[PDB]
């Protein structure tokens, strides 16, 4: 299926950024400045991210994600959920492969 | 295992997606526009469940499963239970799923 | 005997949606929106497991449980109740169950 | 012994529903409604037990056992005791069942 | 020795139970619905333990034991200290019956 | 040992129910009546250990004993002196006992 | 040398009599009643501690030791003194016999 | 992949750098003094960062990088918040370079 | 060194009494009649002290020890300075008696 | 390469002296007298590192880091800043020594 | 070396007192009685300690040494202080004597 | 070895004192005459530490000291800083010292 990630370095790349990000956000609460800084952030982190998926998983991806809005400073909550939505995304994308790793280099 | 789900990597992807969103509603409470984003990602995350369960799958989850109407923001609690219930069914699917690999790798 | 419970990766999956929904209930508490909506979720998936049982534990569960009343919204505490029996039950079903594999296999 | 415990996968599914509800009154303070529902679920649950067990230990087990007062609702305290009391029971019941079990094991 | 204990599997539940209810009455206090029903439990209790016993221990049982005052409902206190005293005496009664095993199946 | 013990299974039953009423005493306070019986059972209880000692064993514990005075009721404190006596007078007794056990599964 | 402790078997009993009372003076306070129980118990047991020591170690705990005044109602605060100086004593006494022990049962 | 870090103990020196730089911001909170020369250190360690990184990730890490505005003092929000996208961008990066590296290790 | 210390089954005794009354003091604040009593004990303590060691360290610790003055009671500190350091003392003495020890029997 | 940390026992020295005083800092905030030292023993460590290194390391270090200003006593926050971009940058420099040890002494 | 620590029995002695009367002064604060005792404790130990040590360590140890002022009661923190000193630089010295130990039974 | 440090007993020795007096002084806090009196340590300290050190480590160290005037008694922070200085200092140095003995331990 690894036809699915066509750069692998880099999901895990971005992946880590997101996470690591992420888990700033639980720390404190945040100001205008930073929310907004860290909505410019998820939007570059999904292009980047969409680059390193074949069709099929830039198009699902699309289809879960909701783009924000820029009229506005999203919320710490919604930038929680933002992120948290691609940390489990991601996580479940890599069980996948680690998965078909382990039973297919187990036959072999 | 086909006559349970038909796309493997993509259920499991989905599932752990709403796993840490689920987490994430239970860190801290959501606003008006958080909620609703999360019931948005709910109804599209069961939309795209569905296409990796066989039909016997589809429509037991769709007997289980319970839309909100898009004329309320719902609460936080209802957020809980809707996605607590798809991590429950989730888990006790490919609890089953995993009985059955080990009754291959028992069997041959 | 094994006879019972005649789709076990029905009941395995069901039981652990139960189980998750009642893990929440004790998380914190609901409103009359989420708890009417596990008054639904606790009928319909009584419903799901009969289908997986032997005409013996169908009849037994029936006598065991007490169905909701349409007319009013649970309690915070009637939703535990409800749920903690059918999650006991189906716990000691299983244990049941793995305790006769075990000796089965002790056997051969 | 043997011939105590005529349907063993009956008692202990319902010794198992018996124990997680003891503990849900544990949880916290349970309204009128929900003492209601419980109670009856113990009388339905010492029905189901005197079956699963011969008419010695059946009618040991209601000259320990006392019966509800209908024309009023119990206690939470009230519940703790029955409840209480049918969990040790049984498990000095099967405490019973396998030290005579390992006995013979050992034998043979 | 084991001319002592009559009915072995007997005493071992009752035991569990009384076990049992005096954990029970620790947690939390009782009203006074409650404490009669425990005393009236401890009356039988006593009766179907001096069945399982050799006359030596009914009698024994009997000098240490106080039976309780029906014209008045008994403190969780003497509650208290009432199981107390059986839970002891009879795990130093199993006490007896399995050192005396290991020692005597050591030589054996 | 016999010059210790005439009736081991005795003692060390009257014994643990000693050190059991002793850790009730501690767990919480009591009142008029409770520790009214816990002075009877202290009586008995010593009466008791009287039998299954030796004579001179007999005489020492009485040389260390305190009767109670039938003209007051005795403080939890007095309760927790006198209980806690016999526990630590047993204990060392049944050192006793086991250093003489291993010095003959020494010898032999 | 071992000529010193007569009777060990008594002072191993004592001591452990001693150790656990001081443990309760320290569990809570007591009363003029069962502080003056304990002036009792602490002059009978250096009795009996005699009873088991060679005139060497007899005449040497009579140089340590303070009786105890009849004229008055000793402090908690004596009480803990006077028995953990026993404790002491006695603890250092049975380090030597062990380390003794252990040289002569090294040495054959 | 080795191809994306060109000088690799470079790149490891400034990603250590930044991390305990974070952890500092996250100690207690920084004065506009602080702000200021934490500012300069996160512009200054992008610069050397872009040097161990060939044109590829160089560019990559520019678009997801945020210049400050040298006209106002950021928080210590938007410190953590760029400090911490860099640590888990370089964590996911290395993490790419040792994935990779095990592979080859394994295939020799 | 073997000369060192004359007796020493009964300056590990002593030793042992003075740590364990240290650990008293420690307890709970004394009164004045404690004070006295813990004093005495130190006195005689020395007394029994100087008797199972050679006259240089009789004379050693006569030199680092401190008489207390009889026309006043000491406070609970001046009683934990006291004891405080004869323990030390002992302790640091022993160890000097076994490092030697070990040295013989890695020697032999 | 190795040539990069021209005296290696000098900079291990001078790394731990700052990391202990960053230590200090963190432990309980400094006066103007104590924050002013600090200010001296930076910019001398800094020299005495810049012995230490190569060129390529001295001037890159010299690109990171930011002088002090002598004309004010610099807050408990900066020197933390400043102390900890040193700490930050020496052990990812031993990080890659190790790291290339090991690689080396593998090859071997 | 252990030309240096001419009576080392006696200087692990010492040692080990001023080590516990240390432990004692952080246990809680003392009075002006207990200080002037403990300043007299320290003239007197550190004399024993010269005499413990060959010329070099004397003249040492009285070089890093202050000596107290007997016109007024020393602070718990100068002797805090006076004692730390002591037993730092003791606990150097046997780091000495044993390290060296070490490395030469090492080489035989 | 020796181009570091010339007399490793004493710097070892030295060093331990000034790391217990750091312990002390994060211990509780000082006052006039316990600050002064460390004042004095740290001169005397550096003074014998410079002697146990080559020339290169002598002024090395010396370049890194800041020698404080007898004009003002110093802070608790500034004596924090000042041993908390040589304590990282010194610990560098004999980690040093340790990688050279590895050193010579496996060329060997």
């Amino acid at each position: 299926l690894t036809d699915l990630v066509e750069q692998p370095a880099k999901v895990m790349r971005i992946g880590t950024m997101i996470k690591q990000l992420l888990e700033e956000v639980r720390a404190a609460p945040l100001d205008e400045a930073s929310r907004n800084r860290l909505r410019d952030i998820h939007a570059t982190s999904i292009r980047e991210l969409e680059d390193g998926l074949a069709p099929e998983l830039r198009e699902e991806l699309d289809r879960l994600t909701l783009p924000f809005n820029e009229d506005a400073v999203p919320s710490d909550a919604e930038l929680r959920i933002a992120q948290a939505q691609l940390v489990g995304w991601l996580e479940g994308l890599f069980h996948g492969i680690q998965t078909a790793l382990f039973a297919q280099q187990m036959a072999a």
